[PDB]
């Protein structure tokens, strides 16, 4: 998993979870999520009934009358589970990737690294004997099929789509007349309908809403900062730079051909993954040492290769 | 476990669990699950008795009178347990197939990969000796694999039970999801036993099952995800349709390997083995090199045995 | 392969764990009294009516129309969101290290392990040549050293994570200094539950005297965090100027080997070579050849014997 | 490779775990009665009004205008911040051992392992020369130790961490002696909830008698911490006197080897040589050659045979 | 590195006060608060809570509370839990020697003795094998030296003596708690300092009772019983010489390459401590095992010493 | 630790702990351990005082008057800890066994297994060359000293004694009337003595005592089922059988002598531990393959041994 992809996943998933836990934590909360102000004559349990009834009655549109509407009321209860839903949906593409995409790119990349080590060993053995292109074709093939890279850009595109949907939802959540939690509630269905001791309507207010909006704007800011990162990561061809196989062109047992650029094809994705995992390849490390020395141009490539051993 | 099967299991199991855990958020729950509105004269403990009695009385059909019926009350009080039951039943087929079916296919697949590497080595050794037995054992093994569907029958059986349980969960959630939205309100009467002819206690109490609305909003989410998941299982259910890009066709260019794919068209274990080979074949080095030669053959510049000898 | 300089590890540990420890302290059971707000409803108000007043005013520190405070609504916002701010700073300060932990490591750890292996190899070859005398030759790692200064991209990542750490630490210092500068009377605000149907109600009084509790603890902890952070910022800066911290040339001890060219060539640049010099100075104690060579170099201070002979004796 | 002297490890363990253990005891499920403050509102006050009075006065130990105490506002501040002061001392006392282990530890180990290897090698060479008689020559370790004497920087990190430990222990002793030197009546303060709209209110009494509970436990634990710390301070001071502790010259047993020069040359300095002498005296029992040489040296007390003969017999 | 009897004495003397602390405050035995004061009926809930907490904090202020037994019994109950942990810590401190790196002081020398014994056994059987086809008693001289310095054994008997002293002090303290009547929890309390002094609605004095003190005494007697059972074990363990019998070396005397001398007994010196540690760790020594096999066979006398040695091979 | 000893320890220790944890289950426990029923005129805090006073007054014999006596009251409150005390005392002998005796038998058993593998290797090497008793004396010695086995039977005997004492205590406690949890308590010492608003006596009842008795009978049943197991384990000689070294008698390099039976000596204990840990010995496994075969007569012992390789 590319470092930028790992960090995008970590942010887009842990941020909604951390924000839920912020508001979610009991210490942060003052108490219940709703308070309704029953009359003074009401007993403790009658007031508890009013609170719980109105909490359950934000759904039943007939009971509650709110200036903003019933949708803002339903939105508040939705948000604790809505952020977790966004976290899960944002975790899904990385899960699909590791489960399916890595297995295909992992085998190919391990084979390419083994073949590169083998060609390096054979080149130095030929050079050592003097002192005394399967991988290229595979990569040429990799250019023909974009399907392996299509899994990657598809998981990235779903990540971007879900991030944009979360940004859209967060923006609607961020701007709220906050008067919705102040919407009235009437416990007058059933036998309580014509009852007289119970007042006609109660002034309820949704607890911990302001915290939800302050956290939703934070999530929206982080997500609109993250979306350009995904879009840049979405474009695989642009990120393919510092041609990694160019360092291998100084080997006799290796054909003089990079042939890795310019396409929305799996070859560019493999170039990125090679640029990432190539530091594990010892032969690449030694070849890059020789290539950097070649900047001065003092000695010669085959001599330093043989001498380096 | 195939990636699509692993993700279907992860969804179908974790979604009901995640939804259970959400339905009881330390911020979505206002408090108790039921509230009954005792009279003002009732003390705190008398009101607590009314609440707890009616909570326990959603079962006793004689005590409570509800317009929708007692079945909605049962469903509103046993909403969690049912989701956990669905999660467990959906986890059972992945547990079953993994425990017994997996190793059977693992041994066979490892043997097939070893035999393919061996035939590749022998073919290049024969070619190398030319530059300087012969029994298709794996082909015969795969020909046999076609005869018995039993290994694949375990797979399609676990997938079919997964689909059946997913459809039953969809039915329950659609039924439960499509509620009256007044059922959560039931009239309850604490008048059995010595309280029957008591006078200070009113005839009936107006109870409401709080946080039911959350149950329905989560049940519709579960139903949507499950009716999105069911086509995936049905597609995964059909093993023959999934298989393509004949993997052994790349081996047909070897002299030590008979020219025969012979892997298609059946509800038999051969198609399942074809899928698992298509998945795990990238680990096979000989397959990788042979596919390199096969892709080069698209241009048709050189020749298969020459490039193979040059492959070393 | 720690892949984190000790000073960087301790700066991360402090800058991250201190806000977390302070959050956990601000709500220790002995420290807190109960709710975060108390509003003093009238005596006629029932228990639940007083609970409504408390919760309403807690939620009403946001709605500017309801509450009237002498200091303003901004202190009220800052007092309610005390805990949230502390965690965010911890995460942002832990964010740079996470990037360094995953993105930065492949570029450096691999290079440093290769350099250590090459140094051990050149030491072995030098003593083998000396042993054969008692009875190729390409400076590959030195050629490697030139590349370090050449490409500053590897160094760029390090100074960038350090610079973001410094920027976030300075922003945290600014916020904590502002928060600690709060009035300490601004936690008392007048709140009025008179919106909606309660507006023209008469039994409810016009306004309630609410006080935000656990704010003095927040300020006392914010000043502690600010002190520790303004002590930490020079360490990060000190850290930012790597060219200055690259000292005690580590490869100079290897110059006494015949199989090693006589050239340090590691100094004076905002390039990856200085960063590699720091990481070599840190992780070089694991290199056995470096340890023995430093033993010989320290002995050479007296100048009694000779470098190649001493090496032969060590074998 | 412990890199922590047993006396230093125990001083750290005590000075750090004792304030933590005492914090954990001060709030045992059996020592806290409940809230940290109780204010005795009038009987007419409701439950929530009394809770408001308690929380207000708790937050009002800071606002000097509200509360009137005979001892002053400083005792009130010190009583409210009681547990924070101990965790801070625990952390500050843990800091020097952390600085020691993080950087100083690795440097000390390599040198000691090299010295032990060189001593085993010189012993082997001496017995091989003696064995050949029964049938180079450079004092490298002696020169290395002679060098160790030249640089006091190595013996300065250690005495600096010990000196900071002693300074923090003395500051903790001063604070705990002051805190225990409490009036024990200063936990009772008069508090008045009469700011804001409550100022001219009449139903609320003029002042409340609040008491800061669980203070007596704090003082009883502070005196325990002070006693243990004033018992620990002489231990740190003795640890500080590093040359005085360098005794029973460990290399003196090696002077009976022909392949080893007849020179101890390890004493009398605030230099890294004395620290290395201590660490050698500690870790030298692992050295087999030292064990056998000490066997011969103890036998030499009787003086029956001879040193080289005995060595040959041991083989 | 810690004798089994010492390990069990430490385990008991440390875990028993901790287990008893944890039991004293179990939910099943604690009814609730540790003090209850019985305010008048007119007092509100919070006023009664104030009375309880005030008297809890007032067991220290001697002016406020009047108790028949005195203020010391009152102070004892509050500090009783702390004492239980203080005694556990002080009893863990001497074992701290084992916790600290003092192993080399004894074990490193032991490891050398075991290696030297294996070497002398190998050399003896090699000489016997060559017969079938130097010579310096270095370990014997080392043990002879070990006799000269008692200092290593002085660390051991010092940690054991501090363990015994702390155990006896704990027995004395716990004995006292059991002895006390404990009506102490029934001592009166008066919340009449400050502005409450001349107040009239508050009664003159409250009858407070200290909760969980009977549990404290019942657990203190258990701790005292276990500790007075443990003290003889420490005293016996204190006497290292009386703790040594059937020395391991007496089996090596049948080797030609080993001098015929045990020379290990009768002293308050490090040699006796090394004898104990050798008797413990000697079963790991293979040469000792085979030599003890031959020595046990020699009880019958059927097989020759050197012959059986060579025969075993 | 022998499997039967490990299971006896596990039961005898975890059962009182599990029962303690059950006796105080959230569903199981209703609340406080005592309730006293103060008059209705008493305030909340006065009733709390009565409860706590009587809880502390089950000790002071003058205050409370109970029909069964003060001893049942003491046992009521102290029953929960008493189970932990029994668990600890039952854990003590297995703990002593681990340090005091387990290493002594471990070193000897490891040496015996090594010597058996060595004698097997030497026997097959002699047989292989043809195709081309130290351990016995040690065991003979083991017979002479019972001291190692005396540690084992001593820890088992203390386990049995503590189990029997626990059975006695639990049978007594379960034999309580179950009305002894109701005691009359009088808060009339001190200044309350001549007070008039406080009633003369309160009817207190000890909470969770029926649960204690129902759990004590379970513990007693399990313990009287466990005691015969310990008694059988107590008799080491009656347990040893299937002479394990008899399979080694078919080796030329091994003397033809079992010599392991009939004694209250450490040899029988070593026989048990060998019978347990001997399956780890490869030479024993092969000899048992062929040892059994020799009895059958299908093949000769030395030939099959040489063929075993
Ligand atoms: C803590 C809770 C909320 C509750 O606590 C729990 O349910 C357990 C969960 C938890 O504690 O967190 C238990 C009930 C209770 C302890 C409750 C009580 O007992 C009796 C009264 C009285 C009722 C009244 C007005 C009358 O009846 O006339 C007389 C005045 C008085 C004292 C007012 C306050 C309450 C209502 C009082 C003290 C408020 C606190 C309350």
């Amino acid at each position: 998993e590319l470092a930028v992809d790992k960090m995008v996943t970590c942010i887009a998933v842990g941020l909604p979870l951390l924000l839920i836990s912020l508001a979610f934590a009991q210490e942060i909360s003052i108490g219940t999520q709703i308070s309704c102000f029953s009359p003074s004559s009401f007993s403790w349990r009658q007031a508890a009934f009013v609170d719980s009834y109105c909490w359950a009655a934000v759904q039943q549109k007939n009971s509650l009358q709110s200036e903003s509407g019933n949708l803002p009321l339903w939105l508040h209860k939705f948000f604790p589970y809505i952020l977790l839903l966004f976290a899960i949906l944002l975790y899904l593409p990385p899960l699909f990737w590791r489960f399916a995409a890595a297995p295909h790119i992992c085998s190919d990349l391990k084979f390419i690294m083994e073949e590169l080590d083998k060609v390096y060993n054979r080149a130095i053995k030929a050079a050592k004997s003097a002192r005394d292109p399967i991988v290229e074709q595979y990569l040429k093939t990799k250019k023909n099929s974009n399907n392996l890279i299509i899994k990657y850009i598809s998981c990235r595109l779903l990540t971007l789509i879900i991030i944009l949907l979360a940004c859209i939802y967060l923006g609607y959540y961020f701007s709220l007349s906050s008067l919705s939690d102040e919407f009235v509630c009437s416990i007058k269905s059933g036998i309580l309908r014509n009852d007289s001791t119970v007042p006609d309507q109660f002034q309820c207010k949704l607890i911990a809403v302001g915290i939800f909006q302050l956290l939703s704007v934070i999530n929206l800011v982080v997500y609109v900062l993250l979306a350009p990162v995904v879009v840049y990561t979405l474009f695989v061809p642009f990120r393919q730079k510092t041609d990694v196989l160019k360092v291998y062109e100084i080997l006799p047992t290796f054909d003089v051909l990079h042939f890795k650029s310019e396409g929305y094809n799996d070859l560019s994705l493999y170039n990125l993954f090679l640029e990432e995992n190539i530091s594990e390849v010892k032969s690449y490390k030694c070849l890059k040492v020789l290539e950097n020395i070649k900047s001065s141009g003092q000695g010669i490539d085959p001599m330093l290769l043989l001498t380096n051993l």
